[PDB]
C-alpha cells in the first residue's frame, strides 16, 4: 500500500549539481540508439526515469534522415532507465503521441499522449497502463502539452494544455485527472498570461508552472494551481529574461504582461520560485540554443527595484548545443527535492551538424543546500564520427 | 493474492483511440528485429503483452528470406513489451508453434501452441509457464486456433479450435480449461456456422467469438459462450459485411447462415456487439489486406432493415498495407475495456514491396465513450529503405 | 516464505511433447548470439531457465574461431531465458565453469563450477548467489560433472562428480550438499558400475541419474539416491542400448556391467524408469550425434526376455545434427513432470559444416499422459549463411 | 523490512577460488560493449553488482579513441550484472563521475560521485536513488575516491577521500555518512601515513581499509576505522611489499612508514588483515601492471622478523595484463566472505595492444577455508582481433 503524493514544501537549496548523463549520441555512433527528441524526466517511489518523444527509428538508419519533423504517426512516448541510452534492449513504448506530458501519483503512472491529424488531434489519458480517458481538440490547431512531467496532489494530477496558434492568440486549459478520469478543466485566464506553451512545473506546496510564451514575451508566463482551481497568474518579473530569444540583460521588469521585446518564438524552459527570489534556467546565448545556464535572480520572483543576478552557474558551455529544459522533483522525506534536466539536441537544423537526423542527449542536475563546484557536461559527440 | 477474472458486462464506447504502436519494421533496418507474423495482444494485472508468432529469423538476414511460409518448426509463441519491436534483448519464447492463444485467468497465464507435421499436429496446453494438457489432431489436417487473445470467467478459459480443411467443411471446437487441465470439449453446432477460423473474442457478461469464414461466408460466423456450454451462433446480420475479401456495400442480411458472396478466402477480424448494435473492423479495400477501419452499423447485430453505418473511423489508409486484427480486453473496475490491435504486413507477397522476407508491425486502439478525432497510423515504413 | 522441494514421485506419462525452442543458431547469423556448448534446463518456483557453458565469444566473430576446445578459463556458466538464444542484453554469469550443475532446492539455487588447470581443477559451490564450498581435485585428472541439472530432496543437493581418465577406471563420487556446504560424499560403487560420466538425474521418489560409460559399455549406467546415500546401481537392462555410439538393435541384456561393445567413447543421454519399463533417448544414427529418438521399452528396466520397442519418438531427423540431452524435472502438484533437452550441435568437428567455430541450439520436450502427434524440430540453420 | 549491516567478524580462509569472470574485451569484438575503467564489485541483499566508470562510447567507434583520458564529462558510473560485459540492453547509469565509490547498507544503496573541473570538481552523494547531499573539493586539486566499495556499519557508511597532489603531500579524510547525509569527517592524520589514495576496503568487525600511497611508499597505507572515528593507522609490515612499482623481495618492514624505495607511482590494491597474518595481492611484475598473484605472509600484519611468504596464489600469468584490484564482502550469516576483483587493462598504454582505445575486463575471486587448486585467468583477448 501506498498514499498519494502529498502537497510538500519545496526543500532549501542554493546550487545545482550534476546527476545523470546519457551520452546518447555518442553512445549512438554504431546505430543502437532511437532518435527522439523532447525529453524529460519523472520519478516514481522507486526509481526516477527518462521519458521521451521517440521517432520510429534508430540513430543512423535511413529511416532517421528528416527526423527534425515534429509530428508523424511514428512517434511513440518512450521510457527507458535515467541516464542510459534508449535502446530497442531497454525501452518501453508507452502510447502513440508528438507531444506528452508523465506524472506517478504515488500509487500509478498517468500518461498524456497527443496524436493525430494537425486539426483534429486527440489526447489520450493512460492509468496504471490503461487508457481512461481522453481529450479532443477543441480549436482543431495541434493540441499539445507540457512535454516534462506533470504533478499530482492527494490524487489528482494538474496537467497544462494548449489549442490553437502558435505564434497568436489560442487557448490554454489546466486539466484536473484523477486516477485517469477528468474531473474538471479550466481555461487560463488571459487577464495576464497573453501566450502559453510547455509548461515546467513542480510542487511547493501548491503545483507551479513555469511556461514559453510563443508569442509576445520573451520573459516567462506562470501559473500557481491547487487540486481545485487555478490560484495565479503572471510573468517572471525578473528583468534578467529566461526565453530563447530574448533581449540582453537587463530587460523590463514585466510582472504581469508579456515583454513585448524580441517576443517570438521561444523555447521550453523552467524556473524555481525561492521565497521572493527566483532561479531561471536559460541558454548562454540570448539568440541560439546553445550553451545552458541557471540564474538566480534576487528578490525576482516579486515586483521589485532590487533584482540582481546573485548566482550563475554556467552548466554547458555556448560552445555547445543545448535546447529544451524542464523541471522534476524528487521527494526527500518532508520536502521536495528540485531538478532539472537539459535537453541537448544534435543534429538538424544546427549549424554544422552535417547529419541527415535530429536527435538529443540528455544531463540532468538536482538542487542542494550546499555551494557546488564548477564544471561543463555537453552532448560531446564528434559529429564527424556519427553515421549521417 | 489475486481472485480469478469475473464475468464482468463491457464497457459503454463511442469510439476508438490510439493506444500502443511499435513501429517494428521501420526500427527493424539495422537487423535487430525478429521476423514475425500473427502478432496479438493479451492483458494480465500488471502489464499488457505484445504476442506473435516468430520465425525464428532476424529481420533482414538470409534466415529471413521466404518467411512467408505458415508452419515451419522454428516458429515459436513469442512474448514482448507492448509497443516495443521484438529484439532478442527483450523478447521471451512462450513455446513452440505455428499457431497460438493465449489468455490470463486472472492468476496465470494460459498458452495453446500447436506444432508439428501438417497431418499429426498436436497443441501443448502451458499453464503458469507448464505444459500441463494437449489436443491431439483429429482430423490429421492442420490443427490450428485463434491467434489472438483467450478468454477466462471464474478459472475456466475458453478457446476456439478447428481441424479440417481450410476452404471446405471442416471440425470447430471449443475447448474449456482449468487451470491448465482440459475439461472438456464441444462440437460447434452447423445448424447456422459452415466454417469457422480464427476466432477473435471478448467477454461481455459471456463470452463473444466473432471469426472468419474462410468458404463460402463474406459475412462472419460468430458464437456466444460461458463457462460451460455453447450457448448462441450465428452470422453478423450486418449488411455491411466485415471480411476480405467481401461484396461492396450494401450487401445481404444474412444472421443465420453465410453470405455465398465472395466466400473465399478471408481475414482475421473481430467486432463488438453493443446492444443491438454491432462494431465491425475491416480493411478499407474489398478485395485486398490494404487499409483499416472500423464501422459502427445501427442495428447490426439483429434482423432488421434499419441497417445503417452512423459511424467509420478510418485508422490506417488504403494506401498502406494492413492484415489481421484480433480483439482484446482491459479490466476497467466494474467493466471490461474493449480494444484490438491491427496486424500490419510488409513483404510477401504485397505487391511493390521488393524483399523475400515477410514480417508485421503492431497498432492498437481502445474504445472510449468519447468522440475521437482522426489520423492515420500505418507501418511506415520505406521498403526501399529496408535489407531484402 | 518456501518450503524446501519434497520427494514426489514421477507423473504418469505416456509421450513427449514440444516445448521450448530456441533457434540460436538461426537467430545468431548477425552476430548477435553468445558461443556455447554442454546446454540444459532447470526451473525454480517461478521459471525454467537455460543453462549453458559460454566460450566467451560471439558467435561468428574471430574469438569464436576454435571453440571446438573443451576446457578454457574463458567459459564461464551462463544463464538465459528458456527458449531465447543467450545474447549479450539477456544473458547472467553464474560462475567461471568449464563443467557445471544447477538445481534449486525450493528456496536458492545451487551450482558446481570446475574450472582451472587440468591436473588442479576446483569446483566451486555457489548458493543463493554465494561462493560456499569447494571440491579439490583428488585424482587430479580434469574434475568435472554432470553438464545438467542436479537435485535436491528436503534441502540436500545429491550431485555426480568424476576425476581421472575419460577412456579408463576413474574415480566416481556423489556429493551431498546443503545449503551450499557439502555434508559428505560417497564413492560411486564399482560392483557394478565400472565408467560414469554426465549423469542425468531426476526425482521419482528417490534421485535417478543415468549416465554415460566412456569406457567399455554401450549401455547406460545408473543410480539411485536418497538424502543420505546410494541406494542401488547398475547398467540399463535394455536389450535395446542408448549410448552413442552402440550395437544394432537388439543387443545385449546387460543390468550389472558394462555391454563390451562399441564400448567407447560415448554421448550424454537420459531416461526415465517408469514401473518395470524405461523410457530412453537416444541419437537415430548408431555411430554419429546425428538425429534423436526416444524410446520406451517395454520392461527394460528389469532382468528380462520380454523386451520390446513399444514405441519410437522421432522428434529429430537422422538428417539433422544431435548432441547431448539430458533429464529435467517440473513441480506438478503431487507429482514432478519429467522433461528433457536436446542439445542441437553445429559447426565443428561436424560434416559439411564449414564453419570455425562450435556452438549449439536448443530444443525441448515434456511428458503428459496423452497422445503425442508427430513432427521434426531440428536447429534448422542453414550453415552457408553463417558467418565463418 | 531488512536491518542495517552489522559489524560481523571476516570469515576464516585459507584461499582464493575462480568466482565470476566477464570476458568483456573478448565479447566487444563487435562494438556491443561500453568502454570503461576503474571496475569493482558490490553486493547487496540480493546480487553482487559489477560497477565501473564508463566513458560515454562504445568499445570500437570513433568515440572510443584515445579513452586513455582520466576525466571527462563523459564519464558515468554505471551498474552492470555481474560476470556479464556492459551493454546499453543490460546497464544502468548511477552518476555522473570519474571518480566513484558505491556500498549497501543493509537496506538502500549509496554512491559517492566525484566530477566536473580539476581545479572545482564535487562528489555527490546519491542514497536509494536520491541525490542527498554533497562535497565541495577544498583543495581544488581533483577531488577523489576509492574506485572500490565503500563499507556501512550500523546504518553509517564510511568512504576514504582525496583531494590534492598525486605525487606529494596532500589531503585525506575519511566521511561518515548516514542515509545520504554527512555525519562528520576526519582529517587522517599523517603521524604514519604520508599519502593515500584509492583505498580498498572491508569489514572484520571494524572498517579496514589498505590503500596507495603514490609518493613514497612501496608498502601500502592503511586504516582502522568505526562508525564513528579512526581508530588506528599505519603501512603494512609485511617486508614483501605490494604497490607496483615496488622493489624485489625481500624490502623493508615498515610498519609506520612510507618505505622511500621505488615509491611512486603506484597501482590500487587490497589486502586482508587475518590474526597477526596478512593477504596481499599484486601484479607478478614488480615494475609494470602484469600478472596477478595473492600472496599470504606470516606474521606480515606487526613488527616481526618472522615474515615468511607461506602461500602464492598465481591467479594471472606475468605474460597478461591486470591493473586495479580491490575487495569486496558478501555476507555468510554471521561472518562476512573476503572477495576480490581484478581489472584486466587492455590497450593504451599497454605494449603491443595496438589499439586507440582503453578499456578493461574483470575477473573476481572469493575466499574459503579450504585448499585451492591453481590456473590461470587472463582478459583472454586477442588485441588483434579488435576494431581499433
Ligand atoms: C536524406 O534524404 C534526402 C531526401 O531523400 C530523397 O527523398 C526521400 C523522401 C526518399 O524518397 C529518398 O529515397 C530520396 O533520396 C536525400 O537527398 C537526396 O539525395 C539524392 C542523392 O544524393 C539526390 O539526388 C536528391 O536530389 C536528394 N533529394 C532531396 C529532396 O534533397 C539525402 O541524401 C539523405 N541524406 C542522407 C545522409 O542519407
Ligand atoms: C531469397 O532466396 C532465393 C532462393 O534461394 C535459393 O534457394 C534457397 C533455398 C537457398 O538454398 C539459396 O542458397 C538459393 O540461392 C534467392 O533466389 C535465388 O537467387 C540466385 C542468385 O541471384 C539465383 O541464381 C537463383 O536462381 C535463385 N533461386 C530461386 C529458387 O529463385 C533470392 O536471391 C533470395 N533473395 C534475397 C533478397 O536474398
Ligand atoms: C580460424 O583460425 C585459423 C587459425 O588462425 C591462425 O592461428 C590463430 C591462433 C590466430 O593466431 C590467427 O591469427 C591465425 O590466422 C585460420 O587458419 C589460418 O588461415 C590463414 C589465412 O588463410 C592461413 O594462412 C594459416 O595457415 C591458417 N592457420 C592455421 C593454423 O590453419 C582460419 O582461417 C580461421 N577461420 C576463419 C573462418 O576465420
Ligand atoms: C585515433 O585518433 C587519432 C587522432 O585523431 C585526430 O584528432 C582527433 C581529435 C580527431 O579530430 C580526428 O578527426 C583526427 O584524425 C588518429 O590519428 C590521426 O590519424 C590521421 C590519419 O591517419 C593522421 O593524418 C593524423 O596525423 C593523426 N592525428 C594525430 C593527432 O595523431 C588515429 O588515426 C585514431 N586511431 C584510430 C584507430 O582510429
Ligand atoms: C483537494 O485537496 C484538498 C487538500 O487539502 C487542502 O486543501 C487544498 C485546497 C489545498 O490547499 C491543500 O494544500 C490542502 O492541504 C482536499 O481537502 C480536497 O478534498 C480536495 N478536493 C478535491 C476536488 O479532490
Ligand atoms: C461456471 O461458472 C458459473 C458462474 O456463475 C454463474 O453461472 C454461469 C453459468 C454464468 O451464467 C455466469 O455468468 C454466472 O455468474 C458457476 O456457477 C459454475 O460453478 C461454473 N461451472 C463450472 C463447470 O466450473
Ligand atoms: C534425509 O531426508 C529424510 C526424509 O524423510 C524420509 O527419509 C529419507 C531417508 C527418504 O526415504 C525420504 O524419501 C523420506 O521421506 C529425513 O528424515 C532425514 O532427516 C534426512 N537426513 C539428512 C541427513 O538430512
Ligand atoms: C556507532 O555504532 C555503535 C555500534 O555499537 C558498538 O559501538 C561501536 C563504537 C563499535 O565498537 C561497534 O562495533 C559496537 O558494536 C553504536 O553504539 C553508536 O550509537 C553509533 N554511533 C553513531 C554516531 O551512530
Ligand atoms: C505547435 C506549437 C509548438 C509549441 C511552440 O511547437 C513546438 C516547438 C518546437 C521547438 O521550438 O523545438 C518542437 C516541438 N516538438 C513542438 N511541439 C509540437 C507538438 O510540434
Ligand atoms: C490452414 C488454415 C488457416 C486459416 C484459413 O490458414 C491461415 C491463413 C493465413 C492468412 O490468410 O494470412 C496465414 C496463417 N498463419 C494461417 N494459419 C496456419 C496455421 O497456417
Ligand atoms: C574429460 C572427460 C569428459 C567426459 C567424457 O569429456 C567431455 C566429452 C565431450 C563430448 O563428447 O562432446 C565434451 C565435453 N564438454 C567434455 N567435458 C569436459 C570437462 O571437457
Ligand atoms: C589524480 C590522482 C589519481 C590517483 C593516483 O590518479 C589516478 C590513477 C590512475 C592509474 O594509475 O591508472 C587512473 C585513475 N582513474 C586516477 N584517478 C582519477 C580521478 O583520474
Ligand atoms: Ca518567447
Ligand atoms: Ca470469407
Ligand atoms: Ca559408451
Ligand atoms: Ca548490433
Ligand atoms: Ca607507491
Amino acid at each position: 500500500f501506498r498514499p498519494f503524493k502529498s502537497p510538500l514544501p519545496l526543500c532549501p537549496f542554493r546550487g545545482f549539481f550534476p546527476f545523470h548523463k546519457d551520452n546518447a549520441i555518442r553512445l549512438g555512433e554504431n546505430k543502437d540508439v532511437i532518435v527522439t527528441r523532447e525529453p524529460y524526466v519523472s520519478c516514481d517511489n522507486d526509481n526516477c526515469w527518462s521519458f521521451a518523444l521517440a521517432q520510429g527509428a534508430l540513430l543512423g538508419t535511413k529511416h532517421s534522415n528528416g527526423t527534425i519533423k515534429d509530428r508523424t504517426p511514428y512517434r511513440s512516448l518512450i521510457r527507458f532507465p535515467i541516464g542510459t541510452a534508449p535502446v530497442l534492449g531497454n525501452y518501453k513504448e508507452i502510447c502513440i503521441a508528438w507531444s506528452s506530458s508523465s506524472c506517478f501519483d504515488g500509487k500509478e503512472w498517468m500518461h498524456v499522449c497527443m496524436t493525430g491529424n494537425d486539426n483534429d488531434a486527440s489526447a489520450q489519458i493512460i492509468y496504471g497502463g490503461r487508457m481512461t480517458d481522453s481529450i479532443k481538440s477543441w480549436r482543431k490547431d495541434i493540441l499539445r502539452t507540457q512535454e516534462s512531467e506533470c504533478q499530482c496532489i492527494d490524487g489528482t494530477c494538474v496537467v497544462a494544455v494548449t489549442d490553437g496558434p502558435a505564434a497568436n492568440s489560442a487557448d490554454y486549459r489546466v486539466y484536473w485527472i484523477r486516477e485517469g478520469k477528468i474531473i474538471k478543466y479550466e481555461n487560463v485566464p488571459k487577464t495576464k498570461i497573453q501566450h502559453l506553451e510547455e509548461c515546467s512545473c513542480y510542487v511547493d506546496i501548491d503545483v507551479y508552472c513555469i511556461c514559453r510564451d510563443n508569442w509576445k514575451g520573451s520573459n516567462r508566463p506562470w501559473m500557481r494551481i491547487n487540486n481545485e482551481t487555478i490560484l495565479e497568474t503572471g510573468y517572471v518579473c525578473s528583468k534578467f529574461h529566461s526565453d530563447t530569444p530574448r533581449p540582453a540583460d537587463p530587460s523590463t521588469m514585466s510582472c504581469d504582461s508579456p515583454s513585448n521585446v524580441n517576443g517570438g518564438p521561444g523555447v521550453k524552459g523552467f524556473g524555481f520560485k525561492a521565497g521572493d527570489d527566483v532561479w531561471l534556467g536559460r541558454t548562454v546565448s540570448t539568440s541560439g540554443r546553445s550553451g545552458f545556464e541557471i540564474i538566480k535572480v534576487t528578490e525576482g520572483w516579486i515586483n521589485s527595484p532590487n533584482h540582481v543576478k546573485s548566482i550563475t552557474q554556467t552548466l554547458v558551455s555556448n560552445n555547445d548545443w543545448s535546447g529544451y529544459s524542464g523541471s522534476f522533483i524528487v521527494k526527500a522525506k518532508d520536502c521536495f527535492q528540485p531538478c532539472f534536466y537539459v535537453e541537448l539536441i544534435r543534429g538538424r537544423p544546427n549549424k554544422n551538424d552535417d547529419v541527415s537526423w535530429t536527435s538529443n542527449s540528455i544531463v540532468t542536475f538536482c538542487g542542494l543546500d550546499n555551494e557546488p563546484g564548477s564544471g561543463n557536461w555537453p552532448d560531446g559527440s564528434n559529429i564527424g564520427f556519427m553515421p549521417k
